[PDB]
């Protein structure tokens, strides 16, 4: 009934992939209880750092990546949800179900990756476990893993970046192509598709 209608909570930043130094590692910045509370209020007073955030809703967890001042992620994770911020929920500034893409203004304190213009096909996928996985680009939106592995290892990493050797953003991880549960290839939203939507 109209009286009891609920609203979906915000996407919440719950951690980050630290790429500051020589060793990549995940950091949690908010636990599940505080995540649920922040999703309901949409008010997140935590300091944000870095390029790759770990994000969560009430039911899903995935990644979000800042490129050119926009925090980008997948529509299949975030839907049309707002993101929590220090002054309340923030509405998406980009939404494209056809590309499986959404974006919000990048949070204060984040660092943005630069869009790649190298034209290189030797890529690196960053997962939610801070694994850096070499990927050979195979098309506009596809790459093959140099070392295949079960899809379990990639689950929860949509919204993460594919980077070039120079650390530029080449695309946003969207889907994993597997055979008998082994991921052989990935699909991603190319950064040019991001740059066009901007
Ligand atoms: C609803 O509106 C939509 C609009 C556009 C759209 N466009 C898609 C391509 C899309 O594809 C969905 C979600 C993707 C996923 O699972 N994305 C990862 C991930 O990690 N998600 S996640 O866990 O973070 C999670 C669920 C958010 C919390 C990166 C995958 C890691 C493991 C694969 C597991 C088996 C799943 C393997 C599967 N292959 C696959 O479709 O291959 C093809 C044929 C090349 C496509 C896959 O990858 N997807 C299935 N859905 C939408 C939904
Ligand atoms: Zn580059």
């Amino acid at each position: 009934h109209m009286a009891s209608m609920k609203k979906k909570g915000s996407v919440v930043i719950v951690g980050r992939i630290n790429l500051s130094g020589d060793t990549a590692y995940a950091q949690q910045t908010r636990g599940e209880e505080g995540c649920q509370e922040t999703s309901q209020t949409g008010r997140d007073k935590n300091q944000v750092e870095g390029e790759v955030q770990i994000v969560s809703t009430a039911t899903q967890t995935f990644l979000a990546t800042s490129i050119n001042g926009v925090l980008w992620t997948v529509y299949h994770g975030a839907g049309t949800r707002t993101i929590a911020s220090p002054k309340g929920p923030v509405t998406q500034m980009y939404t494209n179900v056809d590309k499986d893409l959404v974006g919000w203004q990048a949070p204060q304190g984040s660092r943005s990756l630069t869009p790649c213009t190298c034209g290189s096909s030797d890529l690196y996928l960053v997962t939610r476990h801070a694994d850096v996985i070499p990927v050979r680009r195979r098309g506009d939106s596809r790459g093959s893993l140099l070392s295949p592995r079960p899809i379990s290892y990639l689950k929860g990493s949509s919204g993460g970046p594919l980077l070039c050797p120079a650390g530029h953003a080449v695309g946003i991880f969207r889907a994993a192509v597997s055979t008998r549960g082994v991921a052989k290839a990935v699909a991603f939203i190319p950064v040019e598709s991001l740059e066009t939507t901007m």
